[PDB]
């Protein structure tokens, strides 16, 4: 699963491998960056085999994109799908608790049983971050190190598809993708990030899930079934 050693066709789903062809060298460079970090004595999250995990769900099937900032900084939380945690993790990360608070407020569903968001990924929600790795315990430590070109390419490719797309952009770094979503087949929702530092500035009450579904059906697409166990 090494980004430095193997090509996109062997790392990600077929549609994604084609979509990310323009950043093939950049992805290899990121693998070399992570190698250099480890040689220097610094770690990264998520685990190497999970870094590109969002791109293992089919490119063609994406209907909604959620974009955050960067992975969870606590070892054992980040799994390569933004905001998700393994089903045995608890307490939940604070931003996930905030996401779930808004989920219940918006949709009226019960609080989820755990923090595993794979059902969303399986239903065509792409769970991206603007930056795909972080040093443990150091939020935003890999900002500006080369991932932004990769996630820009992902968005640009999604937007070029002959398909509707609704994007939910959480926070400042995610919102730098908005210009790439300007085409008529794409709509973006942006809000403050669900982190405690920002959530009270406009994440709570933002109702992104029902808004995304209104947007999807307005484009002639089926809505996301957001319901989690
Ligand atoms: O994946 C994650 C987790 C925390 N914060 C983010 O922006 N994304
Ligand atoms: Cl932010």
């Amino acid at each position: 699963a090494s980004m430095t050693a193997r090509p996109l066709s062997e790392l990600v789903e077929r549609g994604w491998a084609a979509a990310l062809e323009p950043v093939a060298d950049q992805v290899a460079h990121m693998g070399q960056f992570l190698r250099a970090e480890i040689a220097a004595g610094r770690r990264y999250l998520p685990a190497g085999s999970n870094v590109l995990r969002a791109f293992t769900f089919p490119f063609d099937n994406v209907r909604v994109l959620i974009v955050g900032q960067d992975p969870y900084p606590t070892p054992g939380h980040a799994v390569g799908l933004s905001f998700s945690v393994a089903p045995d993790v608890r307490p939940w990360p604070r931003s996930l608790a905030n996401i779930f608070d808004e989920y219940t407020a918006d949709l009226g569903y019960p609080l989820p049983s755990n923090g595993d968001l794979t059902p969303w990924a399986q239903r065509g929600v792409l769970l991206l971050n603007r930056v795909l790795t972080v040093r443990p315990s150091n939020p935003a430590s890999h900002r500006g190190k080369g991932w932004e070109a990769v996630t820009e390419c992902a968005i640009r490719a999604l937007a070029a598809r002959a398909a509707p797309l609704v994007a939910i952009l959480w926070g400042r770094d995610a919102s730098t993708l908005k210009p790439m979503l300007a085409a008529g087949n794409c709509v973006a929702i942006e809000s403050p990030h669900p982190s405690p530092l920002s959530a009270s500035r406009g994440f709570f009450g933002s109702r992104p899930f029902s808004r995304a579904n209104e947007l999807l059906v307005g484009m002639g697409a089926e809505p996301i079934d957001w319901r989690l166990p």
